[PDB]
């Protein structure tokens, strides 16, 4: 009852927790796979143009 | 108690949705980012030489 709450609460408590810190992972590994790709997309483009010269 | 617990379970849910979903997006972007290196590194090494 009361304490199967409490115990229920607490238990929610952690889920919420571990899901902040796994979407907080998420979106700091697709925010630096972005910044790569961007990297990457110049990268190329420069390297096509050095190809050609 | 029952109503907190199944509201829990609903975000829970709700949550490991969104987990999958960026985890999938973010497994593509690796993939993508992985061989954008390994051609962006050939091409160098081979306009170097």
């Amino acid at each position: 009852e009361e304490g199967k709450k409490k115990f229920q609460r607490e238990i929610e408590s952690l889920t919420q927790q571990f899901e902040e810190k796994a979407a907080s992972y998420d979106k700091l590994e697709k925010t630096k796979n972005r910044l790569q790709q961007e990297l990457d997309d110049l990268v190329v483009d420069l390297d096509n143009q050095r190809q050609l010269v």
